[PDB]
């Protein structure tokens, strides 16, 4: 049911932000070996919350909910960017390319913050 998945996708938002700070902090930290897990949970979070997104937004054009269909496709939108700056930040990773995976780390945080106000929109449309 729509409003069961966005019960489901509103939690998600939260743990994401989580552990993206949480990777920061392990990386500043010099704890790679821990980098490299919130990445990996990271990744599996992520592909569950993109898909629950995209699941919403059908759902929604299915019952002609405009409103939830608008509200969907702009947090679409930011996570595709997301979804960017996550494969650029891995790669960063990988070549132990510090700066280009600590500014990374940044501006994927503050697209994550960016998400959270959005969220509560899409609560009151469906």
């Amino acid at each position: 049911s729509l409003k069961e998945k966005f019960a489901e996708y509103e939690a998600f938002g939260p743990r994401i932000l989580e552990l993206w700070q949480a990777a920061r902090n392990a990386f500043e930290a010099g704890d790679l070996a821990r980098v490299a897990n919130l990445l990996a949970e990271l990744k599996e979070l992520f592909k569950k919350d993109l898909n629950l997104a995209n699941a919403m937004a059908a759902e929604a054009a299915e019952a002609g909910n405009k409103e939830a269909v608008a509200l969907l496709a702009e947090q679409l939108e930011r996570l595709k960017k997301i979804q960017a700056m996550f494969a650029a930040a891995v790669n960063a990773f990988r070549a132990g390319d510090r700066e280009a995976f600590g500014a990374l780390l940044e501006a994927i945080i503050n697209e994550g913050k960016a998400l959270l106000p959005l969220v509560e929109a899409i609560k009151e449309a469906i």
